[PDB]
C-alpha cells in the first residue's frame, strides 16, 4: 500500500520533495495525499494513509480520493451527486 519515492536531494541529513521543500531526517510530514513520507537518505519512503471505505455497491457505486480535503468518498456510480453505503473502512 506504499512505494519509495527516489530523493532528488544531495543532503544526508535532508531529502527534498517534487516541491523543492525539504524535511529533516527521520522526521514524518505529511503532504496534500494526507500520506506519510519519511526521509531516509535516497529514498523517501511514502505511504497512503486515507481511509479504504468498503461494503458499496461495486456495481453500482465507485471508490473516488478527494484531493481537496484528502478523504475517501463513495458515490453512485449512476448518481455522481449522492452517496453509496460503507460497512466500515480500512487502513
Amino acid at each position: 500500500q506504499c512505494y519509495f519515492i527516489p530523493n532528488q536531494s544531495l543532503k544526508p541529513n535532508e531529502c527534498q520533495d517534487l516541491k523543492g521543500v525539504s524535511h529533516p531526517l527521520n522526521s514524518v510530514w505529511k503532504t496534500k495525499d494526507c500520506e506519510e513520507c519519511t526521509c531516509g537518505q535516497d529514498a523517501i519512503s511514502c505511504c497512503n494513509t486515507a481511509a479504504i471505505p468498503t461494503g458499496y455497491d461495486t456495481n453500482k457505486c465507485q471508490k473516488i480520493l478527494n484531493k481537496k480535503t484528502c478523504t475517501y468518498t463513495v458515490v453512485e456510480k449512476k448518481d455522481p451527486g449522492k452517496t453509496c453505503d460503507v460497512t466500515g473502512w480500512v487502513l
